């Protein structure tokens, strides 16, 4: 009777038996090409109007343009059998005349596959995932519904959101009924709200939102009205359009999510005192083997012209701190500056025999004696030191660390990230 859909990484979606463990995020590193597929099921002797798929992700996960593949019986659709539009967040994918005639009246269910795929890029959070988002609008009526668009709250954490309702042909028609929101984390897939707009009172404002976090706000089904999410144009604003197109509810898939881990490191003395200006590269062995470096095809002149430039003035402020006396956060902001370019340079990641290839990540350590990682999978890695802090010994020997699914926030580790945290949640290197 009703279609059924999954979506899931390539060649784990099933419509009949989803997976069991989706909410939990899998690790990837930054760079990584994510594949996706929907697969949907419609029943035999179906007549609809309307086969919609849309899909929007969250930033951290850019859509690749022209990825996109579907099949029907894993017969590959011709062009004119269905519309493709494109944006930077996703894609709408809608069956013309000629692809409905493909699904509808058929004798037997007919399996729809959608492939495509995302690159997880450098905007992504260590810990926090990213997600795509799939619905499924279809009907014996034209229908006028979508997937969700996700967006940050304003600056000081408010999230609005504002309804209208039209009928079949578009035109402005009174509130049809209560309309309930959950607004949801986009990330992780919680639901952090339940909102619900009477029918004379069509906009609400929630406060306290994280302004670094996505969310949307998912309209749970009113009978015989389909939600049309409209584009994002600011922060802080999501408009929902409901059309009274008489169709079902929409079919929306558990999406499954990635993720990307990191490490917090502390350059100290014996006295646990800090250490500006320490350099270190990260290698895949506690000898020998290969050193990190970002992938020189993927990084554009620009972002590597930034690391070399930020690179220099970290170097001029180390040099103007370390010739003050006891009695600079001169080094501190320089040295941000150079772990921004770092992170924004850092599109793709790759193993390197050489340590002195120009891409290497190198690791400098601020007045708080700081230097940290992200974009990395799960595993057991070696600091090298490079240059030794002024005054000091280079070490001799790498220094074992590992990334964990908690590593980059939890404490239980060797000394505070940053002094009077409380919280120690970074490696000590001592000197
Ligand atoms: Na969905």
């Amino acid at each position: 009777a009703k279609p059924k859909i999954d979506k899931d990484f390539k060649g784990k979606a099933n419509p009949d038996t989803p997976r069991v463990d989706k909410d939990t995020p899998v690790n990837h590193q930054v760079g990584d090409v994510v594949e996706y597929e929907i697969v949907t099921k419609i029943p035999a002797l179906a007549n609809y109007a309307t086969a919609n798929w849309s899909d929007r992700m969250t930033e951290g996960l850019a859509f690749n343009k022209g990825t996109v593949k579907v099949t029907v019986d894993d017969v590959a659709l011709e062009a004119g059998d269905y519309a493709l539009t494109e944006v930077a967040t996703g894609f709408d994918l809608k069956l013309t005349d000629a692809g409905l005639a493909k699904v509808n009246d058929q004798n037997a269910e007919k399996t729809v596959k959608i492939t495509y795929s995302a690159t997880l890029n450098d905007k992504a959070i260590v810990e926090v995932p990213e997600s795509n988002d799939v619905t499924f609008n279809y009907g014996n009526n034209p229908d006028h519904g979508n997937t969700p668009k996700p967006n940050k709250p304003n600056e000081n954490g408010d999230l609005t959101l504002t309804k209208t309702w039209v009928d079949a042909t578009g035109a402005p028609i009174p509130a049809g009924a209560e309309a309930t929101f959950d607004l949801v984390n986009a990330q992780a897939g919680k639901v952090v709200q339940t909102v619900t707009l009477t029918t004379d009172k069509n906009t609400v404002t929630v406060n306290g939102l994280d302004k670094n976090t996505e969310y949307k706000f998912v309209e749970r089904s009113i009978k015989g009205y389909s939600a049309d999410y409209q584009e994002i144009t600011t922060a802080g604003e999501i408009a929902v359009k409901n059309w009274k197109d008489e169709n079902p509810k929409p079919l929306d898939p558990t999406e499954p999510k990635v993720v990307t881990y990191g490490k917090k490191f502390v350059k100290v003395n014996d006295k646990d005192n800090r250490l500006a200006g320490a350099e270190f590269v990260i290698a895949n062995a506690d000898n020998a083997g290969q050193y990190l470096a970002r992938k020189a095809d993927k990084v554009s002149q620009e972002e590597k012209q930034l690391v070399v430039t930020t690179k220099d003035a970290l170097d001029r402020a180390v040099a103007a701190y370390n010739a003050l006396t006891a009695q600079k956060e001169k080094v501190d902001k320089a040295q941000a500056a150079y772990n921004a370019a770092v992170i924004a340079a850092n599109n793709a990641f790759e193993w390197v025999a050489d340590k002195d290839n120009e891409n290497v990540v190198k690791l400098v350590s601020d007045a708080q004696g700081r230097f940290e990682i992200t974009g990395l999978l799960a595993g057991t890695y070696y600091l090298e030191e490079t240059k030794q802090p002024a005054g000091y010994a280079l070490l001799t020997s790498r220094q074992k660390f590992e990334v964990t699914a908690t590593s980059y926030s939890a404490t239980g580790q060797g000394i505070e990230y940053t002094a009077g945290s409380g919280k120690d949640d970074a490696t000590k290197v001592v000197n």
